[PDB]
């Protein structure tokens, strides 16, 4: 894997999270040139300078603002010459059913989780056209299927996955392969501090019988965007340790 | 007598699917609540049904002010709500490449936005009565179009919004489900070219576009007796569109 | 719904079962003539005895042998001049990952389970051609995902659902409709013997909070035999409260 | 060296995707073992790997009896198996109407319980290295084709097999996933007429049938740590066909 991504421009929304760095370290170790673009300065600053001097810059953004967006990848273009990969992973969740659930916590799953998804790949896709490049989307299992209390969320990563689809037709004729990966259960700080009783309940649904750790997610990314996938356009990968493969039923 | 005495509230009733539902469900005995920002197309809708049984409400679904006030006057005025067929929406063509952010803001507003706040708005009405949702999504909901990319990702939204929902209310007696039609002739559709629609009698297996009263006919049956096990379900309307794995005849 | 199959033929295989009882019933009390068609003679004898007389007929058939099946589709087209609807309900099911489960184990599920679905629907079919008739498949939710502990079960469903979409593809433009219904649990003898703790985790699984009764099931065949289920073509509609509707996360 | 001394047991190595299996796998340090009934083609790609890494063997994988021994003699002689590329498979062309009994069995014996029976014989040895399962499935397994109902059915059953076995056995360390390519240039399709493989560059948004290696990069990969979390997926690798909802294109 030394050098796969060599020199290619790598920009990473939502860098500064467990997938994200995860991600800008992985495409790092393979060469890339990355982009660590987040609403946060600290988290991305931190990875940016454990990084090889000149191959990695952190920016601010607000992926839910389209002026914003388009700047942003208009001046990583001119800076850095060229855009060959770019990861959708900022994400905002909500807890709740719609009952539970505001217009302004709508709004904020609405921005973030689909218009950053939406404004980041049609900014970025004039730049991914001249490269030959791809789009990875960060969605997640609950875009494949429904949750219990997470209803926005659900309607979001739904868009996401079903994007993905619609664009990967639209541009993967023209070189730009677009694909999502759909993960579960990420090992989190917030789920280092769920009960034992919770992450039971989770454990049980996984075939794996684990949480996956960001780096097995940030893995699927890479392989996404590498050469060895050039025949996969428009899949949503679940990388879920089997939650998807099951009809529902109760593990007996 | 199917839906006797049952309010059926229909966003986007002033034409097409809509408009089929209405006068579908207005045969088997609803009393339906005709929403639409198309005012004169409503009315007559509204006025062709029986006396005291339709009334006509001019509202922009994505407005999610006059949407609370809307559920909330049909519930106080007519003493309930039993189905909410969620119908309203508008189709643009293009690739994000193709179509603005104002494209977006008007897909987005439309055909995610208003199926959010009007499912929002009459679920505690609905809770009353155990009553139940059908949003129409479309096959672009379930799989992705060249040349729709807004549109297929507010389909998604529509789509999954449904299974969540189903998970969230079924349990309190409210099924939600959706209808994912293919082509239907429509006014969405009137204005589709010969070459992309003769294409469509080759991709759906039945060999032509569908009639409304063909997704109305289904919006019924989801709303009836007879789907009391059917909860978070997305069915194709789409004469076998979805079932193909993309391939052309192999023969 | 007086007369919506008034005079139709319809051909119920594995009627002697819950599902298949249900659905004579339903399709008897909605004008049809019913061929109540299974291996077992006891069951179909009495639900035939119990409906209209000359409106209900028994027949023994062993859905895996293809001889036998072609001779009662040609039978019962020429002794009642028609065939409308076709029900694919018989159905074995076997316990176990493949390390629990034998070749004998395979062999009886995918007779009767794939098979039974590709004789019956291969046979009928010239007769269904004729009347402009339908196809309703027994799936089941294991043929739309998978289970812990049924993979040869899950394999044979999966078969019956894919097979709905290309028999669909290639019957319907000639104006046969292929379509299934895809049950969770259904409430018989054997769920009815169930401990409480094993029927708890089911209904926590499903958000309706309950088995399926069989007539809920039939109720969906009768729709998609129907006039109002003219455009539904290659559909598996799930009938499992929302089984499916769930990415596989535990509720919480 | 990413397999390095792992035992790489690849059916329908004699060919096509198979044999680019082989060689990508051979390539990266794997021994390989090559299972077909075409003696010859199986002999030739054995012979063509490094002396020691590579050995035929001569079996028709719709027979449970030499499977199984094939699994344990492999086992014996290698002291191990890695990894399971269930990849043989044969192809007819027509609805149930057009194909005949015999042809159902030729689908299902090989495409089903070739499946079946090099899952169930190989995984007592997978258990033992923590190994895994890549099936060769197809679009074909995730929709329906005009004109190939019997092996639509077999590869239905590979695609929800795949799931089942992986929710029984990942617990226990082995990770079972399939690949589901779309039109492959290979032995298979080499017959298909022009009509129908250039419609494939139109249902296809990459515009190309897909380089047998192009799948053989995806095996290599769900075989590999780096897919370490998935378990259960059937992966398309199909230049998009199956992320269409059917339609053809909007503009
Ligand atoms: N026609 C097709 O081929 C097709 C296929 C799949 C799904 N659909 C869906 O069917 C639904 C109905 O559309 P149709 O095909 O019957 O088209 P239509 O144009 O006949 O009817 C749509 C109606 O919705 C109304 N509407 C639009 N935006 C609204 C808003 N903001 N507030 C209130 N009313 C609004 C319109 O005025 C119109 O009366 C839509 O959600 C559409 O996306 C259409
Ligand atoms: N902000 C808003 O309130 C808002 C926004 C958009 C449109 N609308 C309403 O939508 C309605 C339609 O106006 P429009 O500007 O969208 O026009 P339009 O673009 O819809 O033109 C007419 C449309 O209906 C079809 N049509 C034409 N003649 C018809 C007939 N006799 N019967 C049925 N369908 C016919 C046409 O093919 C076309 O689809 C108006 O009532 C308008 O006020 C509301
Ligand atoms: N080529 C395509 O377009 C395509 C698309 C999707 C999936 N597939 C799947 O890919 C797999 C490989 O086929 P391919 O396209 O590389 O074709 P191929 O003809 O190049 O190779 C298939 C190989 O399997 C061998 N084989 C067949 N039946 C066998 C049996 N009973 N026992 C042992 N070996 C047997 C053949 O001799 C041949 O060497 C199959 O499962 C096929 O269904 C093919
Ligand atoms: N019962 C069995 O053991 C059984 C059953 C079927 C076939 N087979 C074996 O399958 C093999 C193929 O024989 P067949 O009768 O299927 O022939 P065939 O029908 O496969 O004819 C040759 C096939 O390979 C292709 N081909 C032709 N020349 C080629 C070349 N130089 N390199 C690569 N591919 C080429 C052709 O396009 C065609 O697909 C034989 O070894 C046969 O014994 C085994
Ligand atoms: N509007 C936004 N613009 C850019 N990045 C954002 C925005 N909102 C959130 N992010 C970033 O996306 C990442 C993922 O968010 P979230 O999933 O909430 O984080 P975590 O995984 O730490 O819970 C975070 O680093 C967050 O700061
Ligand atoms: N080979 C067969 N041919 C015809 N009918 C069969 C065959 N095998 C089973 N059946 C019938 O199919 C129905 C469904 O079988 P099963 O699901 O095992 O029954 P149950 O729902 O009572 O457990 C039964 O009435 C059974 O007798
Ligand atoms: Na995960
Ligand atoms: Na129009
Ligand atoms: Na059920
Ligand atoms: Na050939």
């Amino acid at each position: 894997f030394q050098g796969r991504f060599d020199n290619k421009v790598v920009v990473i929304t939502g860098a500064g999270n467990g997938m994200g760095e995860a991600a800008a370290r992985r495409f790092s170790a393979e060469g890339a040139i990355v982009v660590l673009a987040d609403w946060a300065k600290e988290a991305v600053d931190k990875v940016a300078a454990s990084l090889p001097k000149g191959r990695a810059m952190a920016v601010h953004i607000d992926v839910s603002d389209h002026v914003a967006v388009e700047k942003m990848m208009n001046e990583v273009a001119e800076k850095l010459g060229r855009i060959d990969v770019l990861l959708n992973n900022a994400g905002v969740h909500v807890a709740g059913s719609v009952l539970e659930t505001s217009i302004d916590d709508w709004r904020r799953i609405a921005g973030v989780d689909i218009d950053g998804v939406v404004f980041c790949s049609k900014f970025a896709l004039p730049h991914l056209l001249k490269t030959k490049g791809c789009i990875v989307n960060t969605a997640s299992v609950s875009g494949l299927g429904g949750d219990w209390g997470a209803a926005y969320y659900c309607a979001a990563k739904g868009a996401v996955v079903n994007l993905t689809r619609a664009m990967a037709l639209d541009h993967g004729g023209d070189g730009v392969r677009i694909n999502s990966v759909c993960p579960s259960l990420v090992k989190t700080n917030m789920t280092n501090g769920w009960p034992q009783e919770i992450r039971d309940k989770f454990n049980e649904r996984i075939a794996l019988g684990r949480a996956a750790e960001p780096e097995e997610v940030a893995a699927v990314m890479a392989f996404l965007a590498s050469d060895d996938a050039s025949f996969i356009n428009g899949a949503n990968i679940p990388v879920d340790g089997g939650a998807t493969a099951s009809d529902g039923a109760p593990k007996i």
